[PDB]
């Protein structure tokens, strides 16, 4: 067994067992686009002797974090062991050299979505954001007077073919995934691709249809099997206004019973409505995990909440570094020190905290963080808070 | 069509009424007692011409808030209005005298549980509690390393007949409720409805057990047609570490497949695991919802975060009063105005804030707060969050 | 085999064979109060060489029919053969001993309920009502401008306990009854099981409401398994305006999504809505079976529709006799002849025409009514119409 | 927001309207072909300010009333307003010209199939024909001894592919809808476009077949998912032997458990079945919706019953004149007047009971035709009643 960058010709045998490890296997003509997003050196295969019977690899990702800072991503994925050579290592093994060539290269950060939820924890992975799947009954969905846009005169809102916009699309995410913490930055590669999809499908998925305003747009299709189901698959507004003024024309789908969107939790459409329950919560799930590579790079990039006065601690990850971090006016220090900790926690719990999803006092209360100080811990809760709610951008 | 305080006499007829509006009806015995925490003047009906055709009244409660601080809280409960006399505006005149008799004996805060989402609202109630059901597949759960309370000896934890240790419960419980928002004192005569409840039911509900620590405990009882569910009724622990040793003892529970719970949003419960993903959300609802009666006395009596510094602003309320509100060191200070409003809101959108289960960011968003500062936004944000997550004690 | 009446000795041996073949079996008290209905004489069993293995009997009933006619009519009830001695003839001996006994008494009709639509047309029992379940559900319905009684003003209709308007339930039922083809009498036992039925049953079903309304009343229940199911028991109304009003009060059920009812045809609540499709039908049966026992009496003792003119023709029942039919003003002549037939068809075909519920043209089409003459068949369609729709009273 | 009809640039627009409101939507091509027997001027469009956001057209067709009357019928269809530009009152406007046009033009009767039941009564649409699932689980089906072509020799129908056989089935539906009440012309590319449906689809519909008579046919095919269900998509017989021949057919499927057709109320198939109750009534609905434009063509232009005597009214239709109607014979004559009506109904009323779908009897007892007469009632029900059982054609 041996672990190498793979060469041209490994990559069928990459394609076999992507093939027989992912139902969803996006096949190998959309593989190889999103292989241009893979840098030299950033693929492993491990072959038997020959034959390809590991693989993983990373892609050059921009993520957005709080404070509206963009880092340099490697966006781990293609991750697989063939069932004949399981529970030997292999995953372990490509793990490790992936994440000495990802610090090697000066990433930041790393991030992936997980098959399972059991899998990356012990690598230094914590879920980042959480999706949150909303059901609304829009046959019983009345506007709050409140929402914004109600009175007379035309709608903002135009229904549209995704693939005759695409400009207007590409401008909207742009602008979206700038100023949102979990946005990501979609290269050409992936619009061309998702703009393939929108087509009605062989017996397969049914034609997507946009609704477009200025500052933002949804993109939606019936459900293949309940016909009275719209699923919108992407949802990206720039303003309240877009926001309100989508759902008015999502809810005004007559033809349909039920509207749903995998969103994120702080989704401000259930007070959009005069029944706030009217909008369910059908599905919630891990979205992105982030592996925080470098500690001191990664904690003084973010911006840091205004509201927490200035204040100084000492934090140890278990097996990355001790450091003293100073956090005020927004903004964090982060330097080596041997000064007895105050605030300990493994690589993983730092990850999970740092686009703000996750609460230091929740972990704290599993013991994934200890401290004794609480008064420390109510300051760490308020500084890592992320103003604007973390969203999930599109998986890799 | 008069409406009055009922009369002993009227009772029968306030019972039918109740059994064809409630599936749930608890029943006349229990109705009876439930009836003990109703203060005279307390109840209204309205009688056609003879026979009650409507009913509301309130139970006097104890409602903990953040900061510790318990208030009196007027329980609006047993509100219906007969099929042959709906959308007559019963519900509205006895709304409104209720309130008046509510806000006349000096209740700073109001609260219900909604039958359903879109009716008090416009009576000024928003949703201040959110219902959150966790359901764990016990056969993949295993705890993390960092957990409290792994190591080997005996556990601390007893399974045990309920009605045979109801002092510890009630001790337990009320330690319990004041340490938490949304905590409510529970009666002798409620704790006497509790424990009968845990007998198994001539074909209906089956035994219920109980799990106790000297720091919390957990009553269940398997579900009637899922014979593989366990159905966590409440779980009540004081501690972190009670509340680690209650769920390692039901995910012991080795003739079960799954054990729910209806929990809050911030339950530590899926961080205790190696994989996450197995604590399920599997249902999401608003809980209580709050009236605040008094705008003045609501926001001086909560405490709020001390991590925000000093700030003043104007809030007006819709038809609530306007107010110079000051926050600082954890302290409202809250009087007349007729400066210009800084912060608009209707009166159920307060109520939603404070509990700290709704971000008045995303309030704002949805246009349900209104403010043209950004920044005070975000202060306000950070000032209403509970240190302690919100909790939801009993339905009433 | 010995086939004879019933010893007081053989009732144990009875509801035995009916515990056993009856899963709905109202059980030995119940069936004892049925059994005053049962003439001396109206049962026979067949007894093995002894214990009984087979069973049969009739009660005395009366019978509405076209004209506002009432005539006596055997009920048979009570029908079973022991699974160790079906296929054996037992039925056919049975059923020929009591039609003889019923024939000899004078009823001129007999009637059942069917447990299958198989068994009773070679016996000569015709399906001579229809049961048609309604589910409307009452979230989306609206009544219609032109429905009757939608002005302000109480309501006519008061939701009772049952067991405490009998009186009432008594006069209504019994004017509903005399005017209703498909009526039957209820004697007082009847009344006295149906309002034992009325109470919550330990483990069972709910406990039963009523809406009341001076000319008509609803019996109905919650669903044992579909909480937000209400089933409408019984409906009686006298008036259009009766009908109505106790549809406003179901559709009022605010705690219901769906209101079900077992009801006829043309019953016209779908056409008191703003959108008649919301009355769904979800299942349609067979409801009362008839068989003509004497010919002449049946058709001379019914009305007939005065619209068409006078006409005369010779009608054969394939083993029941050849008659010279002369229907004018409303009334039927039939008298003997050897004349040659115009029409023919079987007994049980006869009995399907009977009360209205199947028109001689669809069972010409099906070859089961014979006849050359065109005109003869849209005569004789015309003229055994019911102006009143056939209703279904009780099962038996 | 402007209304006109549509040049041809204006198509594609519509075409994406369609596909974004019906489901079902049948594609461009076959859009194109229906577009064949839309009428110059036959179409109306609502553009924003550009793009269209409402459309409505209608199709020359004719249409079968009691009596084989055939008369020309404006058949509304591809109806839909933009998600984004709903309840702002472009179906009225749509509607309004539409019927003016229509009116102007000399159709006497307008048709559709509607998308719910409660839109379009306010526009004067009754629902005139019921659809009739009836599900046979031909396992157990046995034919009745009355049930004609039961002896030996071969059978007179033969299991053909459908496309080979376009001649024949032209002609026999050509017979078909002569005949029938319902009935409508079939044009050449509308059989163009239902025998290219014959074929099996990619992944989507399995292979059609026919069962072929000299009088009759059925066209149907296994469901996609249930394997055990043949659906009759189309059953058109002439004669009673024909319908008969083709079900003993349809019944020797062996392969299958379960045969369903959508059919009428009065299909006789249940009454050749020993077992009535096989033939199991599975789904009902609203079939054709009629608005009769001119009062006075449409009543004189009907057959009536020749059952009923000579009688003379005076019925007034709510926006639509007064008339005095004289019906003898089997036909009307239907004149202005202004003497006293002693008959009233809103328009759609009388398209419910132009074909002889629904009493007049029904609809009075809901308040829906107003009169004081009960014998009026009655010679009016029997007037309008159709000797042959109104059907449902093809949906447009
Ligand atoms: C997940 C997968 C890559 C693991 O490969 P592997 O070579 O068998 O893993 P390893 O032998 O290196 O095991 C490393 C550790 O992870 C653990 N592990 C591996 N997969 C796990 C999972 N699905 N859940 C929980 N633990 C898992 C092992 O138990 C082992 O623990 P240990 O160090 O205490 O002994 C493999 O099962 C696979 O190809 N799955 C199908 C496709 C897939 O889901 N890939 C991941 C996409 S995000
Ligand atoms: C909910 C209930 C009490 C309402 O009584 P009512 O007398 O018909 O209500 P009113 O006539 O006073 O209506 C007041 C307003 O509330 C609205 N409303 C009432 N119930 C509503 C509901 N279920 N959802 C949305 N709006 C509702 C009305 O539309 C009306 O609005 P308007 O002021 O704009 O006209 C009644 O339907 C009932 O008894 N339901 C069954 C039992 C139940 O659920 N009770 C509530 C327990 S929390
Ligand atoms: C229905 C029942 C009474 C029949 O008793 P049985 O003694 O086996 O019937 P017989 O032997 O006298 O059969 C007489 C004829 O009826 C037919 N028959 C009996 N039950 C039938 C059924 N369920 N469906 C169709 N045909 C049936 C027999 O085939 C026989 O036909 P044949 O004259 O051509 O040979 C019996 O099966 C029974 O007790 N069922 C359970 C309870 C029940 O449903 N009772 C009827 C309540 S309405
Ligand atoms: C049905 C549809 C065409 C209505 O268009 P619209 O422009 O929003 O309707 P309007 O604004 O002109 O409304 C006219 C009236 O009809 C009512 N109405 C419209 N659709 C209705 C429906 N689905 N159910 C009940 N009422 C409806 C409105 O409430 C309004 O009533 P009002 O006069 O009392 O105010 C639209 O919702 C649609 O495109 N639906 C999807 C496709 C479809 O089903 N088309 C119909 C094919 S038969």
């Amino acid at each position: 067994v041996t672990l190498c960058s793979p060469t041209e010709d490994d990559w069928p045998g990459m394609f076999l067992l992507a093939a027989a490890s992912f139902t969803d296997f996006i096949g190998p003509e959309s593989a190889t686009a999103w292989r241009t997003l893979v840098p030299t050196d950033g693929a492993v295969v491990v072959r038997d002797g020959s034959e390809v019977v590991g693989m993983a690899l990373y892609m050059d990702l921009r993520l957005t974090v709080p404070g509206e800072v963009v880092l340099p991503t490697a966006g781990l994925s293609f991750v697989a062991v063939a069932p004949t050579h399981r529970r030997r290592g292999l995953l372990r093994a490509m793990c490790a050299e992936l994440h000495r060539r990802i610090a090697d290269s000066g990433y930041p950060v790393a991030a992936l979505h997980a098959s399972e939820g059991g899998i990356y924890g012990r690598f230094g992975y914590g879920p980042a954001t959480t999706l949150h799947e909303l059901t609304v009954d829009r046959r019983f969905a009345r506007f709050h007077a409140d929402a914004p846009g109600g009175g007379l005169g035309g709608s903002s809102v135009r229904l549209v073919r995704p693939t005759e916009h695409r400009g207007e699309f590409e401008a909207i995410y742009e602008r979206w995934r700038q100023q949102v913490p979990g946005g990501l930055l979609r290269p050409q590669v992936l619009w061309d691709e998702l703009l393939a999809e929108c087509k009605a499908a062989p017996g397969g998925d049914r034609e997507s249809f946009a609704l477009l305003h200025p500052d933002g747009y949804a993109l939606y299709r019936v459900d293949r099997t309940d016909l009275k189901l719209a699923r919108v698959s992407e949802l990206r507004a720039v303003t309240a206004d877009a926001h309100c003024a989508l759902w008015r024309a999502l809810i005004g789908l007559d033809s349909m019973e039920r509207i749903s969107i995998i969103t994120h939790p702080q989704d401000p459409l259930p007070h959009l409505l005069t029944d706030t329950r009217l909008a369910r919560t059908t599905w919630r799930q891990d979205g992105l995990w982030l592996r925080i590579m470098n500690v001191p790079a990664a904690l003084e990039a973010r911006g840091y909440a205004h509201e927490v006065g200035e204040f100084s601690t000492v934090l140890e990850v278990s097996d990355g570094g001790r450091f003293a971090l100073k956090i005020g006016d927004g903004r964090a220090r982060c330097t080596p020190t041997d000064a007895a900790a105050e605030i300990e926690m493994d690589r993983d719990v730092l990850g999970s905290l740092y686009l703000g999803a996750h609460r230091a006092s929740t972990l704290a209360a599993a013991n994934r963080l200890r401290t004794k100080d609480s008064q420390l811990l109510r300051r760490l809760d308020a500084a890592f808070a992320s103003d604007v709610p973390v969203q999930t951008a599109f998986e890799f």
